[PDB]
């Protein structure tokens, strides 16, 4: 007998790694033509974001059966852990089957590798499964819908490691200047050529610092939460999903434009998929604070010392984009500035953001 | 007041994200230039190689420092965690800067960003210790010379699903047919141009499996252990580093070679790789034997119950590879098939172990 909290954590970590690997064919996508092939760069582009959506959602759910399997099977041993290194070895093979299977469609050797995995994975827990059940010191007392905070935690916090790490994996990979290019194209000056490679590391730091505000939020809220439902994860895997289009927004927003059209339709994408990405965020707390005495702390209660800040918490990059989205709109010849200046100043927001939120109580007061 | 759990969690995922950046380079080298290029592409594989093997320690000296940091301090909170993705953000420019360093070693910029970064991450560790000691309630109880092994797992097993996944990212990424190379090169025939792709799924496979069966012996060993020491720390970021490079070592193994004789001397530098990342996992196991009473539970003691399993479990992966390099110096002829029904074989001797131990003993017992 033995604890499987370990297990988990690594089946996570695979299984994270496994769901955002079709987000680096979208990152890895050419930035633009410059001789006008504006057609079929953007078509490949959304055929790669939506295969990268579906394979997200399908390891999700391999995920999700992963931990319900692991919840009706409580402590671990050997076998069990060799059999769940299977499991994982088939989840790995899912990207790639479906990739052919959409890429293929006319021929049945791409669906037929696609179901031949799915039918692997649910026969290896099935061994699980029966192993599990032939000891019976193997499964968990009350066997002898709620999620496991455990496992989401976990995934999430996979998931936006990564997709805060790419960019700085792409650059310390290929953006390191090479000396003839230094002394031959930039007149012998490795400041010049470092200076070259400013728009990719004021993306990576844009994405960092959204990444990681959005899992400050993530975090924060999941203090609190007590018993995480179905529909909170459905919305935080929504959520989860739209966070990784987030280096790509800043990849093309830090590049430099043809004319300033092309500025505000990427300023737009951005503020977007940054919305898209926060408003589930607050989906999961409205939903949970629908039953909140089964689902939240009594701190973050209608009526609660921490609801208000948490509120504010959540609600802050939503507006933030919304307000970038209709200057944007309206305004239209400072709306590159309005969402640099909102990069810079969310960050400080939520530092201060307890003293905001005490200013703001008391305008509401003596008003 | 907030539990630190989750906020370390993250920051070991990022740090061993990190801290396997340099293996990309490698793992993405020419595999053999084929027309005897073979002085310069072996030289940018070593000097790869070394800056690698310096990141990844750099690295974990980073980590170790940020974990000694809160193990002083205790309770984090809002504040301490924005400082805590400050400091992140400042550990993931280390890579870039000591590659930049080492790629320009006479200009003084490199290593002026190199120092810049690394008094970067001090500043930032010494505002978060000013914080936490400016509010006694963040320290922890003793406040207010063992590594945790908490971070010690983490780091671990994510370093370990980096290296386990790599080869499978690179398939999905690259190695999908294309509709045009299917039906021209291949004349029109899907499953042949997927069994052109035989060799990187087969060495995806060899390197999973080894992977998986590493980690599956330091979990084994790391739920035994009470007190991780500073010296159990040293080698098992040797073992870690030394893993990095399985990868590797399965493609050039699998790919075809053009005369035995770099087929034996793949052989051997895969079994030297394997035996160097395992014999430091024997090496943390008798260096914890050498104070079992304050490292090890009683299990595993000299002259407990899973005494020999775990020794067993530890050295059957560097007596294997010890055996394989034998092979390929004495016999010379078979060494290719042995190093292969090894790979096949060593997985059911973890399954069997248990057995094949008491059938030894019995052996030993009545002879
Ligand atoms: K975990
Ligand atoms: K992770
Ligand atoms: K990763
Ligand atoms: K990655
Ligand atoms: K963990
Ligand atoms: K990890
Ligand atoms: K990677």
């Amino acid at each position: 007998i033995q604890c499987s909290q370990r297990m988990l954590s690594f089946s996570d970590a695979l299984l994270s790694i496994i769901a955002t690997v079709m987000i680096l064919p979208v990152t890895h996508t050419e930035i633009s033509p410059e001789q006008q092939f504006d057609r079929s760069v953007q078509r490949l582009l959304a055929t790669r974001i939506a295969v990268y959506l579906m394979t997200f959602l399908i390891v999700t759910v391999a995920w999700a059966a992963h931990t319900r399997l692991f919840q009706v099977v409580g402590k671990t041993d050997d076998t069990l852990a060799l059999l769940n290194l299977a499991c994982m070895m088939t989840i790995t093979f899912l990207p790639y089957t479906f990739s052919l299977m959409v890429t293929f469609p006319d021929v049945p050797l791409g669906i037929f590798l696609f179901c031949v995995c799915v039918i692997a994975i649910g026969v290896v827990q099935a061994l699980i499964v029966g192993y599990a059940f032939h000891f019976p010191h193997l499964l968990s007392p009350q066997i002898q819908e709620p999620l496991s905070k455990e496992r989401v935690e976990a995934f999430s916090d996979g998931v936006y490691a990564i997709v805060a790490t790419l960019l700085i994996l792409d650059i310390c990979e290929d953006n390191v200047p090479d000396p003839k290019d230094v002394k031959e194209r930039f007149s012998g000056s490795l400041v010049a050529a470092l200076s070259a490679t400013g728009p990719r590391f004021l993306a990576y730091f844009g994405s960092f610092a959204t990444v990681g505000l959005l899992w400050f939020a993530h975090h924060s809220l999941f203090l609190h939460v007590r018993k995480a439902t179905r529909a909170m994860g459905l919305l935080n895997t929504l959520s989860l999903a739209f966070v990784g289009g987030l280096p790509l927004a800043y990849q093309q927003t830090s590049a430099f434009a043809r004319q300033p059209r092309d500025e505000l339709e990427r300023v737009r994408v951005s503020c977007t998929i940054i919305f898209l990405a926060s408003i589930f965020q607050l989906a999961m707390w409205t939903t949970a604070l629908l039953h909140q005495a089964e689902t939240l702390q009594p701190s973050v209660w209608f009526g609660g010392r921490e609801h208000v800040l948490m509120f504010a918490k959540l609600a802050l990059y939503p507006c933030a984009s919304l307000l970038a989205f209709a200057s944007t709109c309206l305004l239209s010849r400072f709306s590159v500035g309005i969402f640099h200046l909102m990069q810079i100043a969310v960050p400080c927001a939520f530092l201060l953001l307890r003293l905001l939120v005490g200013l703001a109580l008391a305008t509401l007061r003596v008003l």
